[PDB]
């Protein structure tokens, strides 16, 4: 192993690939340069806090098969990777702190099987020979797998997982994983969970016909079909811009159908991937704002399941909603057995 | 206050809120990272040159109500803010080198009646309690409101404010000031005056039917229709792309409606809010260019006025127009009783 | 906590001393400033490959006591220290990676039971209340202690410590300490050993009669007078200065003597503290140099016996001589039963 | 002005001195090189916190006569300086964050004559032809010269003052200033004060026959022959080492005494210049130590002057001393009418 | 190749040994450190305006055997160094900006016989095999050896040289070369020139009998003894301290005399090996001073060889020295037949 090694693959393959050969590379500031036909080409630059030179070679070899998008191994309370660098693209660093057999100054192992593991919750990969049955040995870890495991019950993950920072539902490869759990030798039943759906703002699609409608109706016409009176979507999805402060809009598909109307501004002042997200955002045509909006990409039909399964007789209280594997807190505010608004934290 | 307090509000509150906590805080080169959940994530890069501790400090506690564009406070000549930051989002950095009651590596002063302030022009904001009586006996000072002030003659100020960095004429809020200024304890007349627009190439949007004709009628209908020949519109706001040199073009309307339909460059070498912008600009569609073009955003109704009133007998000339305040200078340029070109120098 | 309450105790106190108060800070590059009487005084400047303003925090929180060098608590396997900063002066930076109950940024637990602390070798300190205790409960540890301890059998220290990176035999405070270690909850007997003696070029100063005559006597009086001939103190301890490679001069001793006759230079390119120090030695007089010349500190009294206690009927082989805890090995080389050379690897 | 031109300046004249010409200079991270017959030779490594090219303009710009140490400066309350920069060599930056007329980027003004100079206390220098007389129109000011001052009676300044950083008794130079100040265009009388002498450890050397005595009696001696029982100079100012926290010694002579003697490590843990330094004393013989030992440099025969000026009959109490023009408060504590402490905050 | 196989020799040789091995590298900011034993450990600070990664190699690859001082590769034209690299200790950086076959981010060649060499004065080294008829067939070219080289007449070159920055008279190691010149394939007959003793301020040695009675005696009965009346010699050599100005004090041992009685500062205000330096000096007894105090260190009998060889007949004249193969200019200036100044520009 060695820096010019990683740069020659890096120029050659596009990552690091094992190949033999070196480039001459230059070092300035947090930037990394290689000398190509006698100029110097930036070929990266460090928005991390490791060092320069290895936060090149964690990127460099990153991950670059599907692999589940970081909120869900977060969630799942994933410490380290089993012989891989997990990307955290949203941050522009590597998911985990520390790694197995991967880098010489990060590495805390070579193989998972060492004791200073054990405690650790480690991510094995099913897809990677050898690592089904590192699982049945950790002592703590996930594993993914795209097909069954022997004696293991599975628990069905999202359908789209992360491709090169790309999160999306795949059709020429498979995203749809399997998940297994092991906490002190013992394998956990996974809990049923909802799935954000990880869509954005400016390229939102409708992922189902009650989406669509949500998209295509008018705001009576849609609560009116699907029978959602009392229900408050008029503040909590589609948005109250009527006042100084802005009012609810804390579902994607809400953000959505607003922007692709009039468009608004969205501070992203936490920024990395998680199930929730708070966004500092102002209406560029009201001038309504808000500091905190917290914003949760369920699926429309998902998120009416889950208002529509509320008791509405009580002024406020706290619902537990599992989502990607973790439970999230909705506050529910109600008056008359109407829903006032209910928003994530 | 503390750093890390800061932070725990930035991460809670989106913004300075004065809210007891703390979170931890790194700092390494020019950004500031807290700990999030066993990862680091970004909060702030600085790109002042203020100390990267400092900036951050600044930046939370910036004023997130609807405040003048920093163009009107720098033509009133406001040296500082009365416990506020203005931040300058075209600059990304506090609109003022010194503050009063915000930060004590910065605080000249922790209130304004202090005698230090008493010769710089401070920035009063009528909205904060106990901040007009401040005016009244400020030395040197402006103050906005929202209405009326007891025996002082108000001048009307833009429609539009900066909420948040976004420039929006309010609906939800406010936006429309009330303009008084005193000098050594004397309240001034602030002159009539046209104001900027504030609008931009890519969402340009007119404002009055004259500026919709401009934008659906051709060049010579609109001319003919508003009675404008002689007046080099052709060139001056059309612009005239002909030659290896870029002819006039000096109203954002005319850039819009070239933009609109043929994507053009606009390097902008001096990268500040001004009444007046100077790109360098470079025509994708001819290869015509020019290194210096100023480019002003008047209403088009409000240029037309302008231009209709000058005297076009000579060859050429300075013409003064008071604007956002100041007095700009036009080059009028004639030639047989016909403008040759006009533009803001 | 808080950064700025940090300077104000630097500021105040010349250290941590947990006092209310806070001062203005300012972080520029790699260097922390505060504000004093209206300039900028720098108050430390990081040289570590921490954050700026958590090694700050480190290092204002170092312990100001007398502790063990920082070679012994390497070599008796220390990983972190219970609620304290060592301070490795050599390096400038902590003397371990993590902390317990020390900083948020670093902590890995807030009190050294918790079960993440359980696999790690933590070093407890006797004289802080309570961490006796610790010591008998925790599964893996070193405590040293100023007396005895009740069930346990130390192991007598060196007479050395370091008191705010001064090394010292203490004459008004105590630096003689017990030793005890636990691993995986059994107390460990700490093995026979030698100790270095810590000292330095410029200022050496014999300890003994015997060193004592080193320094005073000729080369070929002391080696009579102690009857050393045919153990090559001439090439080992007093140096051979004669070809172009530098021979032997690997006691400490024996560079003192030279050096207070004759300067030369020694390049540490290691430099971390360390049971054997490797120098890159050029002899200003003669041109002699050596790349790597391996230099220990014994008290030559115990030099002596240890190299009495060798058999030296051999051509090549490796002793290993417990010093500092820890098993050093020294190449001895012999030629028709005398030593040709004796060097520490 | 021009930085190549300050460089040009600095390589051929050791500072700034108004010749033309230009050099070729490259700024990388914080540090000036300029190519001096093809490779980079290093002018100016910046320690301040002002940006690298302005940092250096006004170090080639620095004072290199004789000018009054900035301790002298400060406790005057000088803002800024009338044409010249009084360079901080204990800092390595600029004794005042303003200029006037010196440098573009730091300039508040060109002449002191301009309105915004007159509420600073602007320092002027009578050496420079025409200061005088500005100073005779100043409203805030301080004025050094050589020799008398029409109509204004001058205040004798210390022996000594600070050339290039040197601080000497000039021989070949003058040295000794009067003094004058004004405040609201009124002369000040200046109090009558001592002076401290600014000496250092490594090269004290005594400067009356009670210096001398002091360095070559023995402790009982000394006091004795200057019947100075009963005042606790055995512990004032010859330092108790006997216990773990160092007692006493907080004259700069008795530091001078001990440490010629046994050597002993000063963290000056705030580095600036100031009448009175605080230092965290580590001694080396003994292993006795305090955080924070404040000592002052008073000329012995003055020392001894004040301390026997003092009634003795109180058990604490502060004493005010006028020293260097400022106010020193001192700790006097006193136990059955003799001295048990008295040293300055 | 490889940065880590750098550090691993380094780490284990002192310097680049070609070893195969790899150790885990940091590079932050300019400092590049390897991880021992957990803790990282600064290996290299980067001083040059190189990239750290660049610059690391080539100090690792540096000459570690005695090699001519820079200064005199400099006055010999040398541009550029076959398969090793001069570092240059004054300047802590390489002497040369370009190599031959060292560092591919560096390299112009691989081998000193291409094309690209020819133009340069490659210096070559006759201890390095090969390389002497490398010699023979460069364009241009340096060489240096320790003995004869067939057919070619040497310039016997100064008796030290340069070793790890120590400058020596070679006892145990040759220092003393022979030298070499071709331009354009023809060999050069290199001047009759003195040598510059290239020694310093705090360990100056007298080399000579006059320049030990130089040291020893005093100022009159030194230039009395050899006869030196007229020369100038009391303001030359010995230096005048009696104005506000420095007078004179141009020859090294001048300095050290002066110095050994009386310190006093000198600034060297362009850093860089080089025949004549230039110093900011000020003399701390009497505060005299002088921007420019150039100075020359020959051997005294050498000056005063040269000095009563000139004309004394002429008020001012520039004098032509051959020293270190270059002509240095030297300003004479006399009254009335005798000297009144003598010094090299
Ligand atoms: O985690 C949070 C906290 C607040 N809010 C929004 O901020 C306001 C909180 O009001 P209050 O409960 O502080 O009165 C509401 O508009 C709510 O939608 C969120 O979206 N998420
Ligand atoms: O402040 C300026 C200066 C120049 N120009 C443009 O640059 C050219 C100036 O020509 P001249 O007056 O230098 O000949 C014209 O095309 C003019 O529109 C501007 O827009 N603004
Ligand atoms: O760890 C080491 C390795 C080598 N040396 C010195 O370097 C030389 C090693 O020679 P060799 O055994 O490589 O032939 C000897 O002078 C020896 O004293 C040391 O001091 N320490
Ligand atoms: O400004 C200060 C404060 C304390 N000390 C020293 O620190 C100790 C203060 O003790 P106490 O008054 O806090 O008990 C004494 O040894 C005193 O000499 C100083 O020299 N200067
Ligand atoms: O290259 C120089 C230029 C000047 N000086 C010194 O500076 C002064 C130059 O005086 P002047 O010839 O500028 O009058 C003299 O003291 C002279 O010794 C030098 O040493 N070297």
């Amino acid at each position: 192993m060695s820096l010019e090694n990683v740069a020659f693959n890096v120029v050659n393959k596009g990552h690091f690939d094992g190949q033999q050969g070196e480039v001459p590379v230059s070092i300035i500031n947090n930037t990394v340069y290689t000398k190509v036909d006698g100029v110097d080409v930036e070929l990266f630059e460090n928005k991390t806090t490791l060092p320069v030179n290895v936060a090149f070679e964690l990127w460099a070899k990153r991950n670059i098969k599907p692999v589940p998008e970081v909120k869900i191994l977060n969630n799942l309370g994933v410490d380290i990777a089993a012989n891989t660098v997990i990307w955290d693209y949203k941050r522009d660093a590597p998911a985990h702190i520390s790694t197995i057999g991967v880098c010489s100054m990060t590495d805390i192992a070579k193989k998972p099987t060492e004791t200073i593991c054990a405690p650790l919750t480690v991510f094995f990969d099913g897809r990677v020979d050898g690592q089904v049955d590192l699982f049945r040995n950790a002592r703590n870890g996930v594993l993914i797998t795209e097909g069954s495991v022997k004696g293991l019950q599975p628990s069905v993950g999202p359908k789209q997982a992360s491709l090169n920072g790309v999160t999306l539902i795949g059709e020429a490869v498979k995203t749809q994983f399997n998940y297994y759990k092991k906490v002190d030798g013992v394998v956990q039943q996974l809990p049923e969970t909802y799935f954000t759906q990880s869509r954005n703002l400016q390229e939102f699609k409708p992922r189902s016909q009650m989406e669509i409608d949500f998209l295509e109706l008018a705001m009576d016409e849609f609560i009116e079909r699907y029978k959602l009176e009392g229900y408050a979507f008029e503040h909590i999805v589609y948005g109250d811009f009527s006042h100084s402060q802005l009012g609810g809009l804390h579902l994607l598909i809400g953000l959505a159908k607003r922007f692709k109307e009039s468009p608004f501004e969205l501070e992203d002042f936490i920024p990395m991937d998680s199930t929730v997200k708070n966004y500092f955002i102002t209406d560029a045509q009201t001038g309504s704002s808000k500091c905190v909006c917290s914003v949760i990409d369920l699926l429309l039909d998902d998120f009416v399941e889950i208002i529509k399964s509320q008791d509405l007789s009580v002024v406020s209280k706290v619902v537990k909603v599992t989502i990607d594997y973790t439970e999230i807190s909705f506050m529910l505010w109600c008056k008359d057995g109407h829903v006032e608004t209910f928003y994530p934290k």
